[PDB]
């Protein structure tokens, strides 16, 4: 029943390209009923959502890794806009029956994140990642994830990415929207590259934002269990439990490489020069900055 939605071109919701299966019945998102205690993990796709979601869940579980092995991360931190009509309950439905504090994953740009989150002051942990690594990660994700329109060749996908035609729209607008919105809302704005550089330093910031005090032993336990190698090999986080019909893990694993700088292996000399020139144009006039190497 979900098959007719898979591998279809993007729909559009409020002007933003959307995964085809997610777009029907968008009222369930516009009218989502949030709670003041909800913690939103918001990201442009492929920017560290799963990484930060696991950190948050481990903090809320007191640093106990066994409690995070209870279920897969797709169920522990439901995506707000997820839907697979006819095969699974929507993410919004699953969230309705989840005890506070809920951890809510989403890729929606700030201006179409449901109004209830803004009205309830919900804590948002935002993660940004440099756009070149994001583009590489999202291309390979679209090769393996059958919810996505097929991406074609890398060069054509990159053009679509730069133009903001991909699911969830323009990366530039996404990262700058949440950077600006912190002026009116409690947002912790994290960088994937910072997390590669010093993971404990970023876990500590997440714990403080959540009001949670970590012993040194719990901090080391969280850092040890949220390394790329740990989450790649952990069935609860590596998405290997997703049916192969939805995610072909042999095309490209979800936990694919986990580095900063893989863009140097995929961007041609010409693509890189052109991207850098466009990026400088699009990022002029913001103080927000990303690192492409650490
Ligand atoms: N612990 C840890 N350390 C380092 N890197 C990590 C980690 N967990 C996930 N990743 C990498 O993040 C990419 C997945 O991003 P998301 O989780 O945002 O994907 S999604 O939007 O939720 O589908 C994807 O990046 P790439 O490997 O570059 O494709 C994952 O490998
Ligand atoms: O993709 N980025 O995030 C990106 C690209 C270029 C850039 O600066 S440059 O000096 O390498 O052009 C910084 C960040
Ligand atoms: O996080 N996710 O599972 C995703 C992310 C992007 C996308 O286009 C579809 C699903
Ligand atoms: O939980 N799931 O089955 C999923 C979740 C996200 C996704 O992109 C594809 C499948």
């Amino acid at each position: 029943t979900v098959d007719r939605y898979l591998r279809q071109p993007w729909s559009v919701v409020h002007g933003i390209p959307m995964v085809c299966a997610f777009a029907p019945n968008w009222e369930r998102v516009d009218n989502f009923q949030s709670r003041p205690e909800d913690i939103v993990v918001a990201t442009f796709p492929k920017s560290g959502t799963t990484w930060v979601s696991e950190i948050v869940d481990m903090i809320l579980q007191g640093g106990d890794p066994e409690k995070c092995k209870r279920d897969a991360i797709v169920n522990r931190v439901p995506m707000l806009e997820f839907a697979a009509p006819g095969e699974m309950p929507t993410g919004s439905e699953v969230l309705a029956t989840m005890p506070s504090p809920r951890v809510v994953k989403s890729h929606l740009p700030a201006h179409i994140l449901p109004k209830s989150f803004w009205d309830n002051g919900c804590k948002i942990i935002y993660v940004g990642r440099n756009a070149k690594d994001v583009a590489v990660s999202f291309y390979h994700f679209d090769l393996m994830n059958k919810f996505e329109q097929h991406p074609g060749t890398w060069d054509q996908y990159l053009e679509a990415f730069m133009a903001g035609k991909v699911a969830y729209g323009s990366w530039f607008d996404h990262v700058r929207g949440y950077w600006e919105r912190r002026q009116e809302h409690p947002i912790l704005y994290l960088f994937y590259e910072d997390m590669k550089e010093d993971l404990r330093r970023e876990i500590t910031k997440v714990a403080q934002f959540l009001g949670q005090e970590l012993t040194e032993v719990a901090l080391d336990a969280i850092a040890h269990h949220t390394s790329f190698e740990a989450m790649r090999d952990n069935p609860s986080t590596n998405y290997s439990t997703v049916p192969s019909h939805l995610m072909d893990h042999g095309v490209s694993p979800f936990m694919r490489k986990g580095i900063t700088g893989d863009w140097k292996n995929h961007f041609t000399v010409a693509q890189n020069a052109h991207f850098d020139q466009y990026y400088a144009q699009k990022m002029a006039g913001t103080d927000l900055r990303f690192r492409t190497e650490i």
